[PDB]
């Protein structure tokens, strides 16, 4: 009834959650490469879920891409950032549930980790 | 040696200083009230220096107070807050060197403090 | 959605969200003075919904205010800031929900708006 | 800075520099591929000067990668993101002073730009 794996996205600059941010999830894999894992635009409210499955989201090396700069090249900013990613170590060592958040602004993202533990 | 107490504010905006910021600092008289302590104007750097020295700058509670409207409405965007501030105590724990960051966007705002003892 | 005014808070040192922050809601009346408006404290999911109702939130500039020192204090870090202040005029204009969020540390803040609007 | 690349990176928990944050910065390559370009650490000013040089700071798409994970580990906090990454394109534009910034915390970061000018 939950995925683990889940976006947000704010906009700073005009008080508004990101709409159709380009998501990009990679999974690291044996050799130590990256392989997709995921894909999706953000929605209309900022979040982005029914990204993975709760049991395709296995123990792993991740990296969430949010193709941040396409969006501000939309409305007329010529952003800093080419994109922004995320890389962290999603785990079945518990803390199974994770959303990934943005607070974009032309020079400048502050990222957020959330993670909660669902009742064992 | 550094100053007591120093502000540098940013434009999340155009990745750069933020230039001629207000900036009122009031002291809290032991019974409620806010006293003007001192104030200036952010310059090109985006600093502001001189705020104070040690002399002045007593053990007690303190209030920075960066007039964010003025600044975004000088460039034609209507922003959310009336003004950012800072309160905190200070010289309590020891006299220090304080350091007030300010990251500025329409909506958004951040403020971080670096806590320095002197060159002693 | 049926909430005009909601805070979020969130802790950046336990990647969860900030649970029982006391929140204190203000209206400024008309003489020039902050009337109390709303209060409350962060519920488990570390927001709050029932602050006020859709008719209550007048056209004004209202002061939402979080006791961080008080949350910070109850795990035995000394934060910096003696609270954290969110002046904000609600012209209920384009837009009747509000959404301020805050990302907490020790010694840095983040505040942000998200203003929608009753869609259709 | 007087050179290219400067970058600063401070504690949100601490309020302090961070010192000792191993740093990297890449170089896209004309087969897309990533050759390296810089390698250096953070003093006690958390400010990392001593990287590059106008003569070799060419053209390109950098990534720079701030080692977070090691910086919380040696301090027994556990942190979630394993590096912070900033990835931009440089000076297409002829070549100005770039300044990146890091406020660190466990469970999220946040990154900022402030493009200078030498001349103008």
């Amino acid at each position: 009834s939950k995925c683990p794996l889940m976006v947000k996205v704010l906009d700073a600059v005009r008080g508004s959650p990101a709409v159709d941010v380009a998501v990009k999830v990679f999974k690291k894999t044996a050799d130590g490469s990256w392989e997709p894992f995921a894909s999706g635009k953000t929605a209309e409210s900022g979040e982005l879920h029914g990204l993975t499955t709760d049991e395709k989201f296995t123990e792993g090396v991740y990296r969430v891409e949010l193709d941040t700069k396409s969006y501000w090249k939309a409305l007329g900013i010529s952003p800093f950032h080419e994109y922004a990613e995320v890389v962290f170590t999603a785990n079945d060592s518990g803390h199974r549930h994770y959303t990934i958040a943005a607070l974009l602004s032309p020079y400048s993202y502050s990222t957020t980790a959330v993670v909660s533990n669902p009742q064992n």
